[PDB]
């Protein structure tokens, strides 16, 4: 019954039953009668024309060309151009901005995020011709060829990663649908639930900047606003005076999206979509240089994720893999999410849901998986709205519950939600404006660093997130964000020889000169230790005790605590050859005589273990003489495997470090455990270990890291690099079986690389996962290095 005169899109949001003009009105029922009339104005379109310069301001008209405009900031985007001869944005040369260019009264450059729902990376370059705004933001200012989002590549979660910084398993909007077992309330795309609070964790970039006295304009638009209105309303708001005017704005377009899904990615129809896409973006930038801010505010050009091309024949059906398919609970789509129909169901037993779904048919096109077995690289497990038994979809496919589900609801030719690494789920940045940098191409990087490089552009301190704060400073010309190295919690002991062999009384056999005798020591000593220890050794960021082992080939810090390496250190040359383990040292553990019989490993326990052996994290195979391999066999070096994962880890060990080597003039190799058995991406401490070799204190790990570093520039080998570096790494599953890998009963080159690609992760993964601190000491600076540990290796094509 109340009214939206004076009040349309105002940012404070009035509580009920006092009706309300705030954008999000229609997405409650809950407008004032007038709203239509009085905020959703259309009459007379969207443009100046020559015949209304100057005309007597008309209130019912949707934008004006009155002679007053300008200073009511609400004339039609095109005002300048029609009306005083000016041209349009796109058509000036591009300029540096070298410095912030705003009107008098701007305490900071106003941020806009124009966020566009389903714009795949490759529309930059495929799309170019038909979206010249786009493009010239694009190349005048700074772009990355594609950005990765996050997993599951749906908007929702994507959108509110963008916000706060946060995996979804950690801001809760894990999907576009959801179950929360606590609550017992569901979440819907269609719906009233989803504006529940409880819903959304973390801190969004419009609270951290409310709560830091940076005002915020509209993030989330009803459906029924139009395109052209969002822009008006966001020039008015810039139009505001200084204590009113919000400093941080989005748009959002739900194309190209929309026709994304009807079409495909690339379908015909979808020419029409970009053009749509890059008028706006050109009405904006008019808008702007009307207001003389168009080389005042910062503008991100951002998408959520991708679109693939999937269509209803690509499906995949439970129903042809359970018998019991009426007693599950499918969350279907692009992925998997299984959980029971009845929780009284006491039969139901995820094991053999599982087991009934793994390698069923030749080309199977989706893979189970309990939750906390997924690759790490994708934080998907630590939710409770996150059902235990998940399903990875190929790209292209979908996976229903029954046929029935799929006709009963091929009208749809793209989708997405796949894994965050799939080519055509990658989608785009562009930043352009005075805080950006000039025509500057930047590499890839993930979506969850935005958070933190948004609250540099306002000068906002980021709440807690997974970005990593400085990885991002080479897209900024200021407001850089400069981290110090976190200090190192534990310093490590350097023991010397202490015990002799007789004291160790472990269950283990080995079949076991002066001018070589001095040569010995000094290598135990950390003589060769510049050769192996290439940046420095690890930080240890918790408290702990732990001891540097070094050697000829290899240098380690022992865990007195976990009985093993916390992590091995070593570098393999382009020359360095591969030898086998002779015939007398097989089944030899050496007793190391610089560490206790206490806090050393026992060969009984492996003995007595059936299901559990053990390998080497310096691999004998590398040795560099025969007497630098006895080395190898030390206890200290040895750590518990499943004899199913030896064969990987053999495979990666006797044949891709030497050839990795190869290919990339050496490498330095840094190899380790990963103990996360409460799946949150973080360290275990000791006791949070479930497992532990039969009989002894060995704790069992869930995952095994290797980071391998080489010199960007390949032509100069690892240990000699000038400049920049190179990373790959991995965190591999420590599994009892090879259920994973469907080709596992083939010769290990025929499925093991493919299981590695599948597990390649971040340096920063591995740090988060182990508590340690790697390249602490390289020539390089400290946010290019940071840059190196977010770098993830995809292995997709171009
Ligand atoms: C990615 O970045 C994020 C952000 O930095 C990292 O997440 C942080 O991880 C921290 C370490 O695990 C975690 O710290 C805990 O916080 C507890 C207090 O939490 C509340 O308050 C904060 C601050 O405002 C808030 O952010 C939290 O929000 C979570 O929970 C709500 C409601 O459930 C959600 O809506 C929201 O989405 C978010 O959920 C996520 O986090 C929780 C865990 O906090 C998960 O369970 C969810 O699945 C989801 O992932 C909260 O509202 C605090 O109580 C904890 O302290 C316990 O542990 C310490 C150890 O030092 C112990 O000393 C304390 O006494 C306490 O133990 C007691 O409780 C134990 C458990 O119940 C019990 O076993 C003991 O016996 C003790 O009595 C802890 O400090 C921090 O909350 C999150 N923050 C966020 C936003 O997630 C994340 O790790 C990064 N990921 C990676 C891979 O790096
Ligand atoms: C660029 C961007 C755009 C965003 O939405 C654009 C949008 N408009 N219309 C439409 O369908 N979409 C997708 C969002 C976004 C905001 C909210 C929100 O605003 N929230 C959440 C908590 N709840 C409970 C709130 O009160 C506020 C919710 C979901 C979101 F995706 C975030 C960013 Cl960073
Ligand atoms: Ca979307
Ligand atoms: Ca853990
Ligand atoms: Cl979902
Ligand atoms: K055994
Ligand atoms: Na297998
Ligand atoms: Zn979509």
């Amino acid at each position: 019954s109340g009214s939206c005169k004076g009040r349309c899109f105002e940012l404070q949001e009035v509580g009920p039953p006092d009706c309300r003009c705030d954008n999000l009105c229609k997405s409650y029922s809950s407008c004032c009668h007038d709203f239509d009339e009085l905020c959703l104005k259309t009459a007379r379109g969207w443009e100046c024309t020559k015949d209304r310069c100057g005309e007597v301001r008309n209130e019912e008209n949707a934008c004006h060309c009155s002679e007053d405009c300008l200073s009511r900031g609400d004339c039609c985007t095109n005002y300048q151009v029609v009306c005083k001869g000016e041209s349009h944005w796109v058509d000036d040369d591009c300029e540096e901005i070298k410095v912030p260019e705003c009107p008098a009264g701007f305490v900071r450059p106003p941020l806009i995020i124009f966020s566009v729902d389903g714009f795949r990376a490759s529309y930059m370059k495929k799309g170019s011709k038909v979206m010249p705004n786009i493009e010239k933001l694009r190349s005048c200012g700074t772009h990355a060829p594609y950005m990765r989002p996050v997993y599951p590549t749906k908007t929702f979660p994507n959108l509110y990663t963008l916000a706060t910084g946060l995996y979804p398993e950690s801001h809760g909007i894990v999907g576009n649908s959801m179950y929360d077992p606590v609550f017992d309330a569901s979440f819907h795309l269609r719906g009233r639930e989803k504006f529940n609070h409880r819903w959304w964790g973390g801190q969004p970039l419009w609270i951290t900047a409310t709560k830091q006295g940076v005002r915020a304009g509209t993030f989330f638009w009803s459906v029924s606003i139009p395109h052209e209105r969002r822009i008006l309303t966001i020039l008015q708001w810039l139009s505001l005076p200084d204590n009113e005017r919000p400093s941080v704005y989005a748009f959002y377009s739900e194309q190209p999206d929309f026709s994304g899904h009807k079409y495909g990615p690339f379908g015909p129809e979808m020419t029409n979509p970009l053009r749509e896409i890059d008028k706006t973006v050109g009405q904006l930038m008019d808008g702007l240089k009307q207001l003389r801010l168009h080389r005042c505010v910062n503008v991100i050009f951002v998408g959520d994720h991708g679109m693939e091309d999937v269509t209803c024949d690509r499906t995949e059906f439970l129903s042809n893999y359970l018998t019991n398919v009426d007693d599950i609970t499918l969350v279907p789509g692009t992925l998997g999410r299984i959980r029971a129909k009845s929780i009284n169901n006491s039969k139901y037993d995820p094991k053999t849901i599982i087991a009934a779904l793994t390698c069923k048919k030749p080309d199977q096109h989706f893979k189970p998986y309990m939750k906390q077995h997924l690759p790490k690289r994708l934080h998907y497990a630590n939710n409770r709205r996150i059902e235990d038994i998940h399903l990875l979809v190929d790209r292209r496919w979908h996976v229903a519950r029954k046929p029935l589900d799929v006709y009963k609801k091929c009208f749809f030719q793209g989708d997405h939600g796949f894994d965050n690494k799939v080519n055509s789920m990658q989608t785009v940045f562009v930043g352009y404006g005075p805080t950006f940098k000039y025509r500057t191409k930047v590499p890839p990087f993930e979506n969850i660093e935005l958070y933190n490089v948004m609250c540099d552009l306002l000068g906002l301190k980021p709440a807690p997130n997974n970005g990593t704060h400085g990885s991002l400073n080479h897209l900024l010309r200021t407001n850089t964000f400069r981290p110090t190295m976190p200090d190192e919690v534990s310093r490590p002991n350097y023991p010397g020889i202490m015990y002799l062999q007789s004291e160790f009384d472990l269950g283990c056999t080995c079949d076991d000169n002066k001018l070589e005798e001095l040569n010995k020591r000094l290598h135990t000593k950390g003589s060769t230790k510049e050769r192996h220890l290439l940046y420095g050794r690890p930080a240890v960021l918790y408290r702990t005790s732990y001891d540097i082992l070094y050697h000829t080939d290899f240098e380690s810090g022992y865990s007195e605590i976990f009985l093993m390496p916390l992590w091995t250190s070593y570098t393999i040359s382009k020359q360095a050859e591969v030898s086998s383990i002779p015939e007398h040292l097989t089944n030899c553990v050496r007793p190391d005589v610089r560490v206790s019989p206490g806090f050393s490993q026992n060969c009984l326990a492996y003995k007595n273990d059936k299901q559990m052996s053990y390998g080497f994290l310096f691999p004998p195979y590398l040795s560099s003489s025969p007497e630098a391999k006895y080395d190898a066999f030390l206890v200290t070096n040895m750590v518990p495997m499943y004899p199913a994962f030896k064969r990987v880890w053999a495979y990666f060990q006797r044949v891709l470090v030497k050839k990795y080597a190869s290919e990339r003039n050496g490498v330095n190799v840094i190899s380790g455990p990963i103990f996360d058995y409460n799946y949150d991406g973080l360290r275990d401490t000791e006791d949070e270990i479930k497992q532990y070799v039969e009989g002894s204190s060995i704790p069992v790990p869930t995952h095994y890291y290797s980071i391998i570093t080489s010199c960007l520039d390949f032509t100069q080998p690892a240990d000699k690099c000038d400049g920049p570096l190179s990373v790959s790494s991995f965190i591999l599953p420590h599994r009892p079986d090879n259920d994973e890998s469907c080709n596992s009963s083939e010769d290990e080159s025929k499925w093991v690389e493919e299981l590695m690609k599948m597990h390649t992760a971040r340096v920063r993964d591995i740090e988060h996962l182990t508590g340690l601190d790697f390249y602490r000491k390289t020539s390089r600076s400290y946010s290019e290095i940071l840059t190196l540990k977010t770098y993830l290796h995809t292995y997709e094509s171009e």
